[PDB]
């Protein structure tokens, strides 16, 4: 059993693609965002947000549009036929600026299910009352990551599905679990070390974790399935560093789901008449932060990636996703409602919390062309045909079929006839999925020398750009 | 006089690969679920602390005949895989579990006391949890893993043994399986056997025998095929210092010391146990999920593999975190009460494997027909040139039975589908057979090697 | 669009500059400073600083 030949066995893009002599760059001025860490702000009666909830622990999603090269002429355009061929951008090198002085922020919760210290106890604990929840906080696991590719990052999380039907679920049963892939959206939350899942559905208490994550589903990237892709065009590249260690050890307090079989221990008495809660959970503790482990503010250079794409960005479209813990510092300020009285009082001062956010992007690019034959056309048409649309061969145009001449009938609409609304803006299927946006379309330049970053590109390849006089 | 495999070995030029789907895995930290009256388990306790062991199931290469069969005689030789290469998927962000016991024998701290302790209530057991030795490992080779661990020795009849005496002492050396007990270094053994108390330890570690490799004897295989490879890494030390409280085994000679009185008359705990501290973690500490390689190994085996069959094992602390649920049997009431919340747990688990391989071809001489036959004959069992021409032509049909006069009534004989001898040993199993295929162009990884190869990538 | 040619070049200094054979050095003797960390010192009635912070 071979069994047959045709596969067709996806190939290295670098086969048919050709690299040009020309490079460009453009970059944003910069980006900044302000928001409150813990919850968003809205008018109490209204649903309209007064202030957006923002914190470092929110993921960042950057979508970047490029103008069509093939709209864009050249100083000398003769070197190719624009008819028989196309032009496509390629991404050689990338940078992430981050400017904040580095420092750690933090979160907590006013009410948290807890028993007491498990580390050292002179005597057995007390009786469980109602609601012993306390106000305690902790630091999240320190982390850095970066993500690059033309297809959105694929997330995964734990989640609840439908139990197979034999036993009718009664209230209080253990809901079965499901592993679920999904697209990644902005504002979503890093793991705290509690794992990607839905607290909202799976945690009823709503008090089991600090605020920020209670609402949403923390998610985490699966390199496997992602990297698994046949085209690899999800992500062609990435880096990561993170670390954690223990600090404290506590107990849940609540109704016991199940008791250990006795045979695993021996009956107590008196103080030991009853068994304390079995539960335990750690308190994650971030560590010493260093300037070194910083992965940013340093250039990157790509040639070969695990995927067959080499820096190809189809559809003038490009994705970057990055998350940092290091700048999480939260400044806190105070306003005085009364400036007169000279006796200090806790009454006079309201408190507010805001968090700074600092990004920048600068992207190298390379220029490339594509010859057309059928095998060509075929091969693409297999991969993603939508791509074709924005290109023009030729169209197909329709060997794939034609519209039957929509009915246009002259009516004031006051005639007894139906509505008609002139159609078709939508170019993005993913418009369902919101996230942070930037447009570059205008910013390109053809001379590296003028930019801080680029000259390194030169330096890496040397080669005086020819400023002689 | 064992020799390298590759003495006789005859290579191919040719390679295939497979990689799993992945690993779907989960389950409860502490103990498995079953109907209370019953022994029938609802749901497994699942832990990292359960030893992590997986094993290989593959087609005979000789099964596939070739577009070009030409190059060899199937008969005058055999045709035998080698492993070229290996990779594990390991995907979870890394995590912390942690534990201890709700009852514990302890007296108290050592370090800090302003005064000697008070009197001992009986059954003073307490609830504390701990961390662990911080560790990963990976284990690579074809013969069964076997852990060696303590035992209670054999009391000979010389000393008449007295109620409560010391069990004599042993190291036990015994086959490894999946889902077995990591140590924190509390001794490689079963207290459940070897500790009366049953109040001494983390529940989980109450269960069963801590186990740890024997390189040395696995080092000591004649062929070194249990594994030809592994890696081993960890970090830890102690956190705190705490006294047990229990009836005296034995006491200290006075000459070693001086005498107190009153308060000071009375014995300070000789029961002394530390409280460990497992450390911080880092990305860089990750050993996982990276191109994994050999050529030469300590053993004669190089990729020398049998039954189309191999054993795989690895362990990691790093991800040990679970997560629980707060189950509100009533959502109705809007005012808070601890009442309403049951709690459940499982530990979700994940992996994958992608591995590169070669085949090799083997002609036949006595050495061949013997040295391994010598070494082990089980493969030529699997081959047909083990011979055995038999006798035995004839018998008699007699029919029919149903006639109700009675000729002896008959045959029992499925009897021996049984082939895995060690089959009663029970542990994880992975059949791979038909996942193989040619080109790493298609296969997400070892084209890593193919670039590590290089070689021109071939046209279209 | 096509990008126009309305620009200069701003150039590496090493273009027009010329390096010589000669070198020199000088350095301070040393610097010394003393002060109070937490606040500056001044005469209570005056605004004139008694000690620099």
């Amino acid at each position: 059993y071979l069994p047959p030949v045709p596969v067709s066995k996806v190939v290295s893009t670098d086969e048919y693609v050709a690299r040009t002599n020309i490079y460009y760059h453009a970059g944003t001025s910069r980006l900044l965002a302000v928001g409150h860490p813990y919850f968003p702000i809205k008018k109490p009666n209204n649903n309209k947000i007064l202030v957006p909830k923002v914190s470092g622990l929110q993921y960042r999603v950057f979508r970047i549009h490029l103008p069509d090269p093939n709209k864009f002429g050249f100083p000398d355009t003769s070197f190719y036929n624009p008819d028989t061929q196309r032009l496509v951008w390629a991404c050689v090198g990338v940078e992430v600026g981050r400017g904040q002085p580095l420092g750690v922020g933090i979160s907590g919760h006013p009410l948290l299910n807890k028993l007491d210290d498990t580390e050292n106890a002179s005597a057995y604990a007390a009786n469980a009352g109602v609601d012993n929840r306390e106000c305690i906080s902790m630091d999240y696991k320190q982390t850095q990551l970066c993500l690059i590719g033309c297809k959105p990052p694929i997330g995964e999380h734990w989640g609840k599905g439908s139990p197979c039907t034999n036993v009718a679920v009664n209230p209080g049963d253990c809901p079965p679990l499901e592993l679920i892939n999904t697209v990644i959206q902005d504002g979503d939350m890093v793991d705290t070390g509690f794992g990607a899942m839905d607290f909202t559905t799976l945690q009823a208490n709503k008090s089991e974790v600090p605020l920020d994550i209670c609402t949403s589903i923390c998610k985490y990237p699966d390199y496997i399935k992602m990297v698994s892709e046949p085209y690899g065009d999800s992500l062609f590249f990435y880096l990561r560093r993170e670390q954690m260690f223990v600090r404290h050890l506590f107990n849940r307090a609540g109704a016991v789901g199940e008791n250990v079989p006795d045979d695993l221990y021996i009956k107590g008495s008196g103080s030991t008449a009853n068994l304390a809660s079995s539960n335990y959970f750690p308190t994650p503790s971030g560590s010493m932060v260093t300037s070194d482990a910083q992965i940013f503010n340093k250039p990157y250079w790509l040639q070969r990636a695990q995927g067959h794409n080499n820096g190809i960005c189809w559809g003038n479209q490009l994705f970057v996703t990055v998350v940092d813990t290091t700048r999480s510092t939260n400044m806190s300020l105070c306003a005085a409602i009364s400036t007169s009285e000279t006796t200090y009082k806790n009454t006079n001062f309201k408190e507010y919390l805001r968090h700074g956010e600092e990004y920048d992007l600068q992207f190298i690019f390379q220029l490339c062309k594509i010859t057309l034959t059928a095998d060509v056309m075929t091969y693409i048409h297999s991969m993603n045909s939508t791509i074709l649309e924005d290109w023009n061969f030729g169209l197909q145009p329709p060997p794939g079929g034609t519209l039957e001449d929509t009915y246009r009938f002259v009516t004031s609409q006051a005639i007894a006839c139906q509505k008609h609304t002139p159609p078709a803006p939508k170019e993005d299927p993913l418009k369902k999925y919101t996230f942070w946006e930037v447009n570059l379309k205008e910013k390109f330049s053809a001379d590296l020398d003028q930019f801080p970053l680029g000259r390194k590109f030169l330096l890496q390849a040397g080669l005086k750009a020819k400023p002689k006089f």
